[PDB]
């Protein structure tokens, strides 16, 4: 059905309709999509979905000019620890990509691959079983009691990086980085967000080091602007992106709650504009909003109110994407959107609206998502949402 | 005469005219006198002039209820370097201090003392002609090349504090507040702003330090932090606030063109949160707004558009002061004080309008500033101002 009590606003009078450039791409709008991870790729060897990724990535390219960011995509073994995301560091994970890829390249989209390593979200049961380390910045606080449960009882206790370490980690963003753009993608986003290995080095409260990876600013954000440095000049600037989520709950981050938490998110902006000046512009940092400190509430809930995201413009003055709860509020959207360098992302309603830039553009009723089928080995609640057309024809308009 | 093609805007109808604590203090409206150096104070000694200074802030102290944050006033000798600039360590400075403060009280009114180390803006001649240093953060860069001939020319090149001549200044500002609280003053500001000894330190353009007093944001950072704390524990923190300037240029800061200076506000914002989280909160964090980068250009000069000081409200949670183009503006003072803890200072029209809350209040025209007089040696220019009615009574509504 549709979301019952929306109000539609047709948003194609603002500039997410201008077109703009991202990096080598030339976008037709700015409505982009969101990495979301959907765990159809299939165990074992974290193999893109052989059945049904075609079609979602082809479906939710329809749009011509639509920039996609895909799902999080692990650089390597070590850098996984669920069985049903996917990776990027296989020749048979990378022939999946290469369909994916051509077919949203046939819909004359984009697309640019995240890169990701979990550190201490990943299962650390899964990781014993296949003779893993279970990762993070530091080996005395533990991202909840449970984890470090699973984790003794797995005799793969949690591993503070080795210096040695983390080059084999950047060594491996390398490679995935290469991987990607050999089989066809338009370039790479590194997740530094929402929790995972390198915001984990970010913050404060997971980062505990008391070497050159922690214990200051400048340290902590050392590992991320390392792999920022690497991709840069393995792929080029202007096929690199950096993800951000300054004031992020989701797993065990510090938020607002840190008083140093702005500096360290500005610290990195900083260095990113520096590098800009210097000659290589990042192609854009991505931005959770304070409106989402947790992607896995309910819209509305986890807003921090206590912050904004809007310093990094005073200090990087490249494109910016913003993301969370903006497809419900289009009137937030129309405000935002009258900055010239941002583009907006939309996430969850994204996964129930194929066809969700006609949507925007157009004023049209939203799909309702269905939260249970995020995270399912299904072709149900991942490539059988309708489009409007066909929602529609099944009476939703009345429904 | 009156600022001939300004349009007032009556502000009585704004939060401008709300009440506010700051401090100890019940301010009846949030327009603040900012700290104006006006050099009338006489050598030998830096005597607060004699002759005209109550009078001076007895004129500015009219409207109920106003804060006051005095001109700068130097801490020690060796902080000062301008014959003309008052300082608050001695008994005869103080005898005058004294008369200043009760006659503010008089009046219902509220005075901080604006407590300054000069650094490297001093003049080398005058402290050398004194048997003083000319200090700042490093001995490698300079404010101009002017500064450093004088300083060559006296035998008196600029000098690299040392961690030991650090803490004597920290003891002369914990003295000098002691001595301008027990004088009778509501309290202090410390002057981290406009490109002082503070401000040197913290902007790395002016520090090129290798110990634990610069070459990060943290330790850049320390010499303002130590002072807070000090002054904190000396008077308590209802007592102290900070002044900073993140987009001055003034005395050769770097503002916005160095990529790393909003995070290093940031962290500054974010270290007096922390302690305000831990019962010590400042009275109130007193920005210069980047509306003005250099405060002897013309309004409307010297405006850097590429930066806000709105990252600010974000970490520090307490009172804010702006200063910077206020009096001009109304238009814009009108959204910013929608704000409920942001007060507004005005400078150089305090120095033209002695009822300038009652301007402000009641929408009325404003004199204009005679900069030729800013600083000088006289009562013209400083206690001969008229109120609206005089000016009115001089013909001025049509002059
Ligand atoms: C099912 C689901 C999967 C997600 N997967 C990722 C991911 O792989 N990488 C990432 O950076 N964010 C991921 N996110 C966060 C989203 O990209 C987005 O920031 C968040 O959902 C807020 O935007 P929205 O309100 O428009 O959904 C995911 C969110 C959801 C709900
Ligand atoms: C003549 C003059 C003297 C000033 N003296 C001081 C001072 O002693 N300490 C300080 O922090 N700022 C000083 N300032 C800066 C002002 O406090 C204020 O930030 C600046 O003038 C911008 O505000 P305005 O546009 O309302 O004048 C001075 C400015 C002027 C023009
Ligand atoms: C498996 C992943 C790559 C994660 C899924 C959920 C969120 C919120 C991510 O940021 C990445
Ligand atoms: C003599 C002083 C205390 C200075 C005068 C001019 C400015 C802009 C200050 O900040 C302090
Ligand atoms: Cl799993
Ligand atoms: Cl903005
Ligand atoms: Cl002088
Ligand atoms: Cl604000
Ligand atoms: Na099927
Ligand atoms: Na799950
Ligand atoms: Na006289
Ligand atoms: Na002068």
């Amino acid at each position: 059905s549709f979301v019952k009590d929306f109000k539609p606003q047709a948003l194609g009078d603002t500039n997410l309709f201008k077109p703009i450039k991202i990096g080598n791409n030339e976008l037709l709008h700015r409505a982009v999509i969101p990495p979301l991870t959907r765990m159809r790729a299939l165990h074992p060897g974290n193999i893109p979905n052989r059945d049904w990724a075609v079609e979602y990535y082809t479906q939710r390219a329809q749009r011509p000019g639509t920039m996609i960011i895909t799902e999080g995509a692990f650089i390597s073994p070590q850098a996984g620890g669920y069985d049903n995301a996917p990776g990027v560091w296989s020749e048979e994970q990378m022939v999946e990509w290469t369909k994916i890829f051509n077919a949203i390249h046939e819909k004359k989209s984009f697309v640019w691959v995240q890169l990701v390593v979990l550190g201490w979200a990943a299962f650390p049961d899964n990781l014993a079983r296949d003779g893993l380390r279970y990762d993070s910045a530091s080996d005395n606080v533990f991202m909840d009691a449970e984890q470090e449960a699973k984790a003794k009882k797995a005799n793969n206790p949690q591993h503070s990086l080795t210096k040695d370490e983390i080059k084999q980690y950047i060594k491996e963003y390398v490679q995935a980085a290469k991987n990607s753009i050999a089989a066809g993608a338009d370039g790479v986003e590194i997740h530094s967000a929402n929790g995972y290995l390198l915001n984990q080095f970010l913050d404060p409260h997971s980062n505990t080091r008391t070497d050159e990876y922690g214990g200051s600013i400048e340290n902590r954000a050392r590992f991320t602007l390392e792999v920022v440095d690497a991709l840069v000049e393995a792929i080029g600037h202007e096929k690199v992106g950096l993800r951000l989520s300054p004031y992020g709950v989701f797993n065990s981050m510090s938020g607002g709650a840190e008083t140093g938490i702005v500096a360290q998110y500005a610290y990195v902006a900083g260095e990113l504009e520096k590098r800009a000046k210097a000659g290589k512009r990042l192609a854009f940092v991505h931005l959770v909003e304070p409106r989402v400190t947790n992607p896995f509430l309910t819209e509305g809930e986890g807003e921090y109110e206590g912050g904004s995201n809007d310093f990094v413009y005073s200090i990087w003055k490249g494109p910016v994407i913003r993301a969370g709860n903006f497809a419900l509020h289009p009137e937030v959207v129309r405000e935002e959107v009258k900055d010239k360098r941002t583009l907006i992302g939309y996430g969850r309603f994204f996964i129930s609206n194929p066809d969700l830039v006609d949507r925007l553009e157009k004023g049209l009723p939203l799909n309702k998502y269905d939260r249970d089928t995020f995270y399912q080995m299904s072709a149900h609640g991942y490539i059988d949402y309708p489009t409007y057309e066909e929602a529609l024809k099944l009476g939703w308009d009345k429904k």
